[PDB]
This record gives structure tokens, sequence and C-alpha cells, in this order.
């Protein structure tokens, strides 16, 4: 459940937070709108796990495996079993054009998987973009009744370390690994005013990655509906945003600030970027 | 309103957050349960003001002025007019045994004051403690229908600097100025197991001050009801907690973690503690 009566935490023995010691001295851990930026060292997972288990939290995870991308599912799901929300209720939603071709991955207790058949678009750009419509079509069909939070990710990825309830919040985006140290002028936002995704050069907080966002079902419905409707306006006007759904996601999260931001620990590419000292954990990574 | 549909923020030009620069290097700015700890430098008030104004937020401020403490009201209210939630809708609730003795303080537009008559208890300890019952009696009478958030403070205080929408969240407490640098064993929690306020020596996050807490009306009703009911159990058992309502507040916030914590900028005593370098702002201070 979300927003229901919260019982009292049990007694717990853990290290005292020290008010006069920063938890990170190398990174920003809170946005200027007071949203936590989630890095290792910012959270005590034992406290968070208690809070979320006492609410009987169910997390849905959406992933699209269309055309040849079904090949990515086995590793994606096996590694999610090892690292994603372990101990909590999880419902995987695998959207595919090949519903008999989903690998038979063994799931832990309290975890289930549904296969949702969808059409395949010809262009990769359309496959990627149309996830927003498809996720929003499914909020009413399933998600409102089945889960508390939705996490929406790319499939060509693997979990390498813990991804848990520290991410859960009404609305989150994730810092794209290519831009976390960049100034806003260098962010690859859509820069043509003719597009609904347009962001001026003097605006922008962060460059969020299209491959990892989420929130409560209500907030994810809002985001995905808004991005789809913006895409359809652009289509009617003969323009396609430079980075497709990621461009629209960035416009949405500029105007509707997320209540948590995930660090690039949660969205990485070791082939392209190595393992900087600032990443204490590499949690969710590109398959090379 | 709270929890309603949020329109899009307008365009704003402000400094880009820098991911690789901490906002404070001298203090903890987020708790281990991912609640912001509010210090100067952690927030851009322009963004927050936009967010809260677009929700038509109304803030209630409760204050008790019983017996000789009516003398504190003039400065309290005049300085609140200068510093508390300026630009937002405010409703002051002055609880007093001398309802004709409230000073005539000139209020800004969108700000109003109600006087609520209550009984005076003989002992200062009972006057202080019974605020929890009185605040909880008034959630149903007025607060649910009149305000979005409640802020509950001591009267023998003055505002010296900005106290605004950065504090608003479902549930907050404030670091007591005498203990922010102390280890938990030194916190003056109730230590007798016979009291409902008991906290063992190996437990505790922070020592919260009784003089400044708040949250949504729903969360403040819960806190104040719980503290009152705990007090009544103690009374039946012939025990009074060492620091009265503050002891019960601390027990509640240990078991029900706040969603923001205010730094001691928000609760200070310059006579006793001076002006340390760690306090960039002294916002709400004891009258000496
Ligand atoms: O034939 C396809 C093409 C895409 N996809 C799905 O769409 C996702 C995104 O497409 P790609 O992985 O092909 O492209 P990128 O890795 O460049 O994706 C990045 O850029 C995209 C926009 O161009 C999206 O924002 C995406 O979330 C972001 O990680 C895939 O992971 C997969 O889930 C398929 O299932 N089949
Ligand atoms: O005769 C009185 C006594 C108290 N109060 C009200 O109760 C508040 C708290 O009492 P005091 O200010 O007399 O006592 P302290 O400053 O020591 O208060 C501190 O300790 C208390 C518990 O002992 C409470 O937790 C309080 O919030 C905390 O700041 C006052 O500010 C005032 O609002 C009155 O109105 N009249
Ligand atoms: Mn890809
Ligand atoms: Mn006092």
């Amino acid at each position: 459940a979300i927003g229901e009566f919260m019982v009292s935490l049990p007694r717990m023995v853990y290290p005292q937070p020290k008010v006069l010691t920063p938890c990170r001295k190398d990174v920003l851990v809170v946005t200027p709108w007071l949203a936590p930026i989630v890095w290792e060292g910012t959270f005590n997972i034992d406290i968070l796990n208690e809070q979320f288990r006492l609410q009987n939290t169910t997390i849905g995870l959406t992933v699209f495996a269309i055309k040849k991308y079904v090949a990515f599912l086995k590793l994606f799901l096996e590694t999610a079993e090892k690292h994603f929300m372990v101990g909590h209720r999880v419902h995987y939603y695998v959207f595919t054009d090949q519903p008999a071709a989903v690998p038979r991955v063994t799931l832990g207790t309290g975890r289930q998987l549904s296969v949702l058949e969808v059409r395949a678009y010809k262009r990769w750009q359309d496959v990627s973009m149309r996830r927003m419509e498809m996720i929003s079509d499914f909020c009413e069909r399933r998600f409102l009744s089945e889960v508390d939070y939705l996490v929406c990710v790319d499939v060509d990825m693997e979990f390498r370390d813990h991804v848990g309830v520290e991410i859960l919040t009404p609305l989150f985006g994730t810092l794209h690994p290519g831009f976390y140290g960049s100034s806003r002028e260098a962010f690859t936002y859509e820069r043509r005013p003719q597009s609904q995704a347009y962001i001026p050069k003097d605006e922008g907080d962060f460059y969020y990655g299209g491959a990892f966002f989420g929130g409560s079902v209500q907030e994810v419905q809002r985001l995905t509906r808004a991005c789809h409707q913006a895409m359809m306006v652009d289509q009617a006007n003969g323009i396609e945003a430079v980075w497709h759904d990621e461009s629209h996601l960035n416009k949405y999260l500029l105007r509707h600030k997320p209540t948590k931001v995930l660090s690039p620990e949660y969205l990485w590419d070791q082939q392209l970027l190595g393992w900087p000292a600032v990443l204490r954990k590499l949690r969710f990574t590109a398959v090379p």
C-alpha cells in the first residue's frame, strides 16, 4: 500500500547519524528542491527496508523486449532476481511482440511475471518512443490494482549490485551517466523551439536518462501520458525530438521536479566510462 | 491543497545544480532514511515558493500563550509577519486563557488570526504537556478544513530570519540546539522503562526539540494524539516524563521517522550558545 496508516518501527540498533559529518563530501546528495540524490552512503537500507515492508510494498518493473531484444531478457531477469527489491513483493511486466519467447527464469518467493503482448514498430526510435503510450495504456489495465510503485527500464542492461527501496518515491529520474559532470549547455536536450520537448540553453537541472525512471503508479501514469501526448503533437507537426522519449522525459522532469534523483550508480556503461572513484557501486549497467 | 494535480512550473533561470559539488561540506544534509535536513545552502527558495504557491498552500501556526506568557505574543506575531511563510496563506491559531488580551498585530494580506480559548493548568509542565491534547482536539474542529500544514511552536521566541516553505513536508521535527553535536547516550531522552517515552541508551537518531514540529494536518493529528495518549498512560502509572511533551515527541519521532528534519537554524538560543560558524542563519530564537 501507499499513503496508509503506518505502524511503529521496531527497536533497531544502528550507527547514530552525525549531524556535523557530511555523508558524502564529493557529491551533491540533495537537489535545490530538497529531493534526495541517491548515492551509496546516503541511506541505511535496514531502516528503509523496515519502512517499506511494514507497508506491504509491491514494486512493478516494466521492460520492453521487442524484436531481437528478447535476447536480453534472460540476463536482465536473472540479475533482477539477484539484486532488485529482494525481500519485497515484485511484479515483472514484460512487454513483447514474441510472448512465447520469454525465457523461463526461476523467481524467488513473492515475485511474479506477466507477459503483455504488444505490436512491434519498424523503427527502433518508434519502439523506444511508444513505450510511453504502452505504459500509460497499462496503468488502468493492471498497474493501479497490482502495484504501489512502477520502475520503467531499458532491457539491454544487467543488475550488478543492489537496487532497492531507497529509490521509491512519488516520482524519480536517474542521472544519465554521460552528463552528470556536464554544464547544462552541453546537455543534449531538444533545442528546436518547434518541438514540445524544447528546453532553452539557460534552463535545466540535470540530464535524466530514458532508461530508468519511475514512481507511484499515479505519477508514472502522468509522466507517460504527458510524454506520449507531446510526442503526438510533434508527430502532427513533422518533428521528432533529437533523443526521442528521453527528450520528452527531460522536458517533463524540468517542469515537474522529481521527488528523488538517482545517481549514475543506477544507470552506467562501464565499457564507455570505466569505474570512476565517485561510483562506489555500479548497480545497473549496459550490456556491452 | 495537498496531493492534488500539480501544474507545470513556469520557465525559471537559476544556477545549475552541480552534481560533483556538495551543497554543504560541514554538515549532514540528509538523514539515513533519506529525509532532507534543512540548512541554508540546501534549497533554492525560488523553486520551492513556486511549487507551493501553485498548490495554493495554506499554513497554520499554533502557539499557546497561557497565563503570563501572553506577554510574548506581540513580538512573536510581529516577527512572524516579517519572516514566516511570507507570500503564502497563513492562519495563526492563538490558544490562550485570556482571549481578550491578545495584542492587535497588523497582518499582511492573506494572513489571518483566530483566538481559541482554553483552560490554564496550574503547573507549567501541565500547560506545556496539554498542548498535545489541545492541538489534537482542534484538528477536527478547524485545521482539517482550514489549512494544509500545521506548524506548532513555543511562544517565548522570535523570528529573526526566513522560515518558509522549505520546512513543509508530511512530518518534521527540529534538532534541539543543545544536542545537535552530542552522542545519543548524552541525549536527555526518558530513560525509565516505566514510562511510555522510554528510549534505551543504544537507540535514537536525533534529539528533537519540543518547541518546533509540524507536518500535514493528518500527520500532526497522529503525532499529537499519540503523545497525549502516552502521557495519559504515564499519568495513570504515576510517572511524568523527564522532559514532558518533548520526551514523548522524541519517542514518537524515533518510531515514526520524520520526512524532513530542520537544522538548529530553526530553533536556537543565542544567549546560551552564541553564533557558531555552522549556523549561517539564526531563524527562530529564544527571547532571553
Ligand atoms: O528493436 C527494439 C528497439 C528498442 N527496444 C526497447 O527500447 C529500449 C530503448 O532502445 P535502445 O536500447 O535500442 O536505444 P538506446 O540504448 O540508445 O536508448 C536510450 O535512448 C532512447 C531514446 O533514443 C531511450 O530514451 C532509452 O530509454 C535510452 O536508454 C530498449 O532497451 C528495449 O527495451 C526493443 O525492445 N526493441
Ligand atoms: O505558563 C505557561 C507555561 C508554558 N506555556 C506554553 O508552553 C510552552 C513551553 O513551556 P516553557 O516555554 O515554559 O518551557 P521550556 O522553554 O523549557 O520548553 C521546552 O521544554 C518543554 C518541556 O519541558 C516543551 O517541550 C517545550 O516545547 C520546549 O521548548 C511555552 O513556550 C508556552 O507556549 C504557557 O503558555 N504558559
Ligand atoms: Mn540500448
Ligand atoms: Mn520556554
